[PDB]
């Protein structure tokens, strides 16, 4: 079920930060916790926060093989008990 | 490993069938065997298959709650050996 879902949605993340998923685009509506939320994010080398009228939008960086940088875009509303709920998440390469 | 990957190709289809992802596009550079890439596409209402310089775009339709229709976009390259390598997955909602 939705730990599952979850457990996927950061494999997603990682194999995209592997470069075995070249970029990536989910369109999404699920909660998560803290820890999961943290987990999917991994390290990155800097991150930016950015909000709009109460939707959020996160930028994480990663670097690779230079030039090459990995980044990773979280739409999310941040929700009551430490929780996140995600509308999507995007992966893309930049120099 | 790869075997584990193209699982995780197949569920993130079936989570998007389901509307569990809404949407999604991959980018990729992977090579299925027969039995993986027919199970990642499970069985549409309607298939359409386009080539273009040796690569090809096939066009799969699924039948939901009316009249929200699922669309699934593979590319890919054939290969000898009855394999096909993916270069990307992409689903999208339709009426």
């Amino acid at each position: 079920d939705t730990h599952e879902f979850h457990k996927l949605l950061i494999k997603v993340v990682d194999l995209f930060l592997e470069d075995r998923i070249k970029e990536f685009e989910l369109k999404l509506n699920t909660t998560l916790d803290e820890l999961e939320f943290e987990e999917l994010i991994g390290k990155p080398d800097s991150s930016n926060s950015a909000e709009n009228n109460g939707i959020f939008i996160d930028e994480y960086s990663y670097d690779a093989s230079e030039n090459a940088i990995k980044k990773l875009f979280v739409e999310y509303v941040r929700q009551p008990e430490f929780k996140y709920t995600v509308l999507s998440i995007k992966g893309v390469n930049d120099w």
